[PDB]
């Protein structure tokens, strides 16, 4: 089980941590994915990282000010966004897969304003 938090209402150029929770002992040898599914499209993969934290990737629309981090002794995966814009408004998960099998309910990011 997975559950996105953190999401919100923000100004353009605004920031949001969304963090997520995980259930399962496992997470610590789990490869995890943040990806997103904006109004009217499919889901995207916005980043990925590695059990130990040693190798991230990122979309290249995010690279640069998109950080995803982890903690695996709070089981707990992290994502610091900032800059903003009205087209990062989507629902928000945390996944297992990075095609986003295995999604929590997520978090809506809304960008306006």
């Amino acid at each position: 089980q997975l559950q996105e938090s953190g999401g919100g209402l923000v100004q353009p150029g605004g920031s949001l941590r969304l963090s997520c929770a995980a259930s399962q002992f496992t997470f610590s040898s789990d490869w995890m994915y943040w990806v997103r599914q904006a109004p009217g499209k499919g889901l995207e993969w916005v980043s990925s990282i590695s059990p130990g934290g040693a190798a991230t990737a990122y979309a290249a629309s995010v690279k640069g000010r998109f950080t995803i981090s982890r903690d695996n002794a709070k089981n707990t995966l992290y994502l610091q966004m900032n800059s903003l814009k009205s087209e990062d408004t989507a629902v928000y998960y945390c996944s297992k897969t990075r095609a986003g099998t295995g999604r929590g309910q997520g978090t809506q990011v809304t960008v306006s304003s």
